[PDB]
């Protein structure tokens, strides 16, 4: 529900060596609110994970690295997110959106000039780098997805 989320992954040998996808290690567990100006900080501690910290590291250096989930207001971005970033022969997987709303975790959306027509929304996870295990609802792989449309050409 809310919008379907697709990213896909060819380091396959990092995700199954890992065994969930990527290295990870959540710590902190604070309030956190997305308040109009979400000065909501943390513990006291000055380092990485959460905060004006991994917001404006992610804003200013690390522009969407693979620690915030980026995707368009388009459905059909698996497809071309698929294509353009030669997935068709590797590995790839579904998160429904509804899921992070439970969660509460937090978006935020750029927008270009109105009429292009679409809206970047980038999913804020409290964590970088899919802090949620469970939040991949479908995973399959992809040899060529070929036929299916190919009417005549």
């Amino acid at each position: 529900m809310g919008n379907f989320l697709y990213r896909g992954i060819s380091c396959q040998q990092d995700e199954q060596n890992n065994g969930q996808l990527k290295p990870k290690g959540n710590k902190a567990e604070v309030a956190i609110r997305y308040d109009g100006k979400f000065k909501y900080d943390g513990k006291a501690t000055h380092g990485p994970s959460v905060k004006n910290a991994v917001y404006a590291h992610q804003i200013e250096t690390g522009l969407y690295d693979g620690c915030y989930i980026s995707t368009t207001t388009d459905k059909e971005i698996a497809k071309k997110f698929a294509t353009s970033s030669g997935i068709e022969n590797g590995y790839i997987y579904v998160l429904n959106r509804d899921l992070f709303g439970q969660y509460s975790i937090f978006e935020y959306e750029v927008e270009h000039p109105e009429n292009p027509n679409e809206k970047e929304v980038t999913i804020r996870a409290e964590d970088c780098g899919c802090i949620p295990e469970e939040v991949i609802i479908a995973k399959e792989l992809i040899e060529i997805n070929l036929e299916h449309h190919h009417h005549h050409h």
